[PDB]
């Protein structure tokens, strides 16, 4: 078994360490690369609003190829999106 | 930090078991719902492991074509892409 609830926190924290690390000292390329990905993948760019918006400021590379701004203070946030994926509701 | 092994292994396992039930209607639970999320999301349809319940849920219209090569023509599986998600591959 593999407990639904427990296992949306547990993507849910990893893409934080990633977005953490992808964001300050980067040069990382590895915590970034996996930050791109779950990006373009899910189409989002923060942890929460706030976080998308600001990293689509200052580290516009690290959102969907083509995300915007405005954009994401009203489209949902990676956390979001990744308990949509679990439940099975995109 | 969570493993990323340990957390790809995780998301791994719970797709199966999402697959494990998509099969038998009854109840349907969104499996259906969650399996065919993870299909639109990650572009893929079952695992290499899992034949005969990948033959199923393709007949049963869980792994939706609109394209041509990958349009149902040459599938890609679950396993890997969730293992590409979770190093910031593909």
């Amino acid at each position: 078994f593999v407990n639904k609830d427990q296992i949306a926190k547990d993507v849910k924290q990893f893409y934080d360490q990633a977005l953490q690390q992808a964001v300050v000292d980067d040069d990382a390329n590895n915590a970034k690369a996996v930050v791109k990905t779950f990006h373009e993948t899910l189409d989002c760019c923060g942890s929460s609003t706030l976080t998308a918006l600001t990293t689509s400021v200052l580290k516009n590379n690290l959102c969907p190829s083509g995300s915007n701004i405005i954009s994401n203070l009203f489209k949902e946030d990676c956390h979001q999106k990744i308990d949509d994926l679990f439940s099975g509701k995109h």
